[PDB]
């Protein structure tokens, strides 16, 4: 391992990846729940820059997460088309960052499902009344500070826009230490700026 300064745990809300412009095919299973998805768990650099592929000699071994994949069909989806099972995905993901995580294969993605849980968004934002439906509805201000105080760390999210022209929720990023071990502050954020002060929380 060549090691790194942490993780950025990304989310994504589902709906927002569907209700675009572009192509997205719901998984093998079927549509995914009303519920934010990972995207992925990233080893970075406090420089804004990351390791990626770091053993492109270690492929996805499914048998060691075997007994993780019903939850991850549904906690992990892949959205893109055509319809698949996510396999590719979490190939994909594990060969470009988990690979430079110092983690093990399964430790990996048990993480991503821990801190999903953890983070605990969906409810974050239910609790202070921030429920999905149509139009720029919700500050972005409330958002960010649901998810702050229900994580105990400021999330930074990126926003896509959909057909409609409204701006909306697309990926949450919060960090995670080097060790996996709990979320801490960001030491620096990803450089987007699509998120307006009123922002949509699209319903599925
Ligand atoms: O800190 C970062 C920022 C971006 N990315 C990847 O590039 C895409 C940018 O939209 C992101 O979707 C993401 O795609 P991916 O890695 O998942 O395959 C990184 O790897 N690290």
């Amino acid at each position: 391992a060549q090691d790194f300064d942490f993780f950025y745990f990304v989310q994504q809300w589902p709906a927002s990846y569907c209700d675009t412009r572009r192509s997205c095919c719901y998984p093998t299973t079927g549509k995914p729940d009303e519920d934010f998805s990972i995207h992925g768990l990233w080893p970075n650099y406090e420089n804004g820059k990351w390791p990626q592929n770091c053993d492109r000699e270690s492929s996805l071994d499914e048998s060691e997460i075997s007994d993780l994949i019903s939850t991850m069909e549904k906690n992990w989806p892949s959205l893109a088309c055509p319809s698949s099972d996510g396999v590719r995905f979490w190939s994909h993901e594990w060969l470009k960052h988990g690979t430079c995580s110092a983690l093990g294969e399964r430790a990996y993605f048990q993480a991503a499902l821990d801190f999903r849980k953890k983070s605990n968004l969906l409810e974050n934002l239910k609790n202070a009344e921030i429920t999905p439906r149509n139009g720029e509805h919700y500050t972005l201000e409330s958002i960010k500070k649901a998810i702050e105080e229900g994580v105990g760390h400021s999330p930074y999210i990126e926003c896509n826009v959909d057909t409609q022209g409204n701006h909306q929720i697309y990926q949450v990023y919060l960090c995670v230490d080097k060790t996996a071990t709990d979320f801490i502050d960001c030491p620096i954020f990803p450089h987007g700026r699509g998120c307006g002060s009123k922002i949509e929380f699209p319903p599925f």
